[PDB]
């Protein structure tokens, strides 16, 4: 029951790949230790193939089936609709991978006859054939990190025509089902501020809280044919059109369960019998399966009053403590149960009795103070990867602007405000590009965002306190400072000076630009303004943000 089998053909690049951090005139203003930053390339694909290839064994007990029955009962309340061809086309990112059948993402978005005809033919074929595995392409991802190097992650995805069909059959399902099945445990329904609120309120709801994150080793590879069929059985609990039931059955049999892997040059690389990382159902499937396995494991371990928080393969559990010794024993039992279910750990879990010490989705809860001096909880993370990616983006235009996504998601943090806002608004000003919409990703979905709208977005998501936080925790301050020394980033005095300059120039522009100056950089001046609500904020349609996760699912808004 191997996760993959391989022919020996190589995983190949579809374009020239750079590993070394590109440098321009702006690089040193952000960081000096350039050799610390790198991008992964296909040259390490082989190392990744070795790590992701293993046999899976699965022993399923009564706890597992009990939880599954409960999940199905909730799923049976869901009613889901097919998307029209047009609706599905409009969810396609403008720069999504072109089809091998003579049309591209722009053709799809424009409803061109060629694209629409092909999409219709793929759909008809899904209804007519529920057996033949569907081809997929395997690629090595090019992602940027700071040293201590990782081998490239792999991405596996079907052709554009198939991706459009996935949306038609399953977009409504994967957008609505998880919150119904998992309720408050479904992580993607929360903005960062809402996630912090759920965590804190959950922590406070326990008499003696204990919590832990659980890291499954190579989660996608641990997902078995059983797991993927169980996921389909959950989808089929929904009230669906018969046409939708057939398309979903077909996609499960032909795509989700496994299929051939083809490299960028059309060679057969091998065969997958685990989760594909680049299909619409990757996020929802991982979320449901992680939740199922973990909920059953809690019962096997006899953890008391477990509250889970699940985002794909990312898992946090907060429960009622039974004592330090009992807690540690129960956690080992939990891990043993997860392992029997084919979800063994990478790092062994550790019980935590301080909420701020739990890291999940690479983030943690921390505390600062607003202008009135009151304690405010917010979401932060180690800034190392955000800053390394920011350095790459300083010198190269890339498909996704991580710096923009990070400012949005981590707006209240010491590091995003001091460094990312300052650095990138300086660059935007110099190039007169403040109004140019840029692509970023939020929970895996792609969004086109004008940087001038940032103050409203931030106020809607985080509230006005995001612009006045100060007196950060010693732990957070030290982590940021350590990162700055590691990468060779300039000191606070430098950033404050640059911020005052950026702010001054923004104010002189008037309009939204002045709003950016006033709100984003109020922290940098001696005599601070008392910030009030931004009128146009109400106008933004953020209904669609923070509904569901779409990592790998080729979704655009
Ligand atoms: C108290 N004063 C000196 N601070 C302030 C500066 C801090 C720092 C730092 C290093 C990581 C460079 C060591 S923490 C902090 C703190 O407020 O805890 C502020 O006013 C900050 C408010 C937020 C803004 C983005 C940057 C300045």
């Amino acid at each position: 029951h191997h996760s993959y089998t391989w022919t020996g053909a190589l995983i190949t690049p579809c374009a020239a790949e750079e590993s070394k951090l590109p440098i321009n005139a702006l690089s040193n203003s952000l960081l000096r230790h350039h050799n610390m930053v790198y991008a992964t390339t296909s040259r390490s694909a082989g190392l990744r193939q070795k790590k992701v290839t293993f046999d899976r064994l699965q022993v399923l007990d009564d706890h597992y089936r009990d939880v599954l029955k409960e999940m199905k009962a909730k799923a049976s309340t869901v009613k889901a609709k097919l998307l029209s061809v047009e609706e599905a086309c409009k969810l396609t990112p403008p720069h999504s991978a072109k089809s091998k059948f003579g049309y591209g993402a722009k053709d799809v978005r424009n409803l061109s006859s060629k694209a629409v005809n092909h999409i219709h033919s793929v759909w008809k074929d899904l209804l007519e054939d529920t057996v033949t595995p569907i081809d997929t392409t395997i690629m090595a991802k090019n992602e940027v990190f700071c040293v201590q190097r990782k081998p490239a992650r792999l991405i596996v995805f079907p052709d554009l025509g198939v991706r459009v069909c996935e949306k038609m059959a399953l977009y409504d399902v994967v957008s609505t089902l998880p919150q119904v099945v998992m309720g408050s445990s479904y992580g993607f329904q929360y903005s960062p501020g809402q996630r912090v609120e759920f965590l804190v309120n959950t922590w406070k709801s326990k008499k003696n809280p204990m919590g832990f994150s659980y890291d499954t080793r190579c989660f996608d590879s641990t997902v078995t044919e059983n797991d993927i069929r169980v996921e389909e059985s959950i989808y089929q609990c929904c009230d669906l059109a018969p046409e939708a039931r057939q398309a979903i059955k077909s996609l499960t049999e032909r795509l989700y369960i496994g299929g051939p892997l083809t490299n960028s040059k059309g060679q057969n690389c091998g065969y997958r019998r685990c989760r594909a990382s680049g299909v619409l159902t990757t996020s929802c499937g991982n979320t449901l399966t992680c939740y199922l396995k973990a909920s059953a494991a809690c019962r096997a371990a006899k953890l008391q009053d477990c509250t889970m928080l699940v985002n794909g393969d990312d898992l946090v559990v907060i429960c009622e403590s039974a004592g330090v010794q009992e807690d540690a024993a129960s956690l080992r039992a939990f891990t043993e149960a997860m392992t029997r279910y084919s979800a063994p750990p990478g790092d062994p879990p550790q019980p935590e009795y301080d909420l701020e010490l739990i890291t999940s989705c690479s983030s943690n809860v921390s505390v600062a103070h607003d202008a009135s001096g009151k304690r405010v909880y917010y979401l932060t993370r180690d800034p190392t990867t955000p800053l390394a990616r920011a350095a790459w983006e300083t010198a190269r235009h890339t498909p996704v602007n991580s710096w923009l996504g990070n400012i949005i998601m981590y707006a209240p943090t010491l590091w995003a405000r001091m460094i990312l806002m300052t650095h990138f608004f300086s660059i935007l000003l110099a190039q007169e590009q403040l109004e140019k919409a840029l692509d970023c990703q939020i929970y895996g979905a792609c969004y086109s965002i004008e940087p001038l709208d940032l103050p409203q977005i931030i106020e809607r998501l985080h509230g006005l306190s995001a612009f006045s936080l100060h007196s950060y925790s010693p732990g957070e301050i030290n982590r940021v400072a350590s990162c700055l020394r590691k990468l060779g980033v300039p000191p606070l005095r430098v950033w404050r000076h640059r911020a005052r300059s950026v702010r001054a120039r923004l104010l002189s522009q008037g309009g939204r630009a002045a709003t950016c100056g006033k709100y984003l950089f109020n922290w940098a001046v001696k005599t601070k303004l008392k910030l009030t609500p931004i009128p146009a904020a109400s106008q933004l349609d953020l209904s669609g943000w923070f509904v569901a996760g779409y990592s790998g699912g080729d979704i655009y808004h």
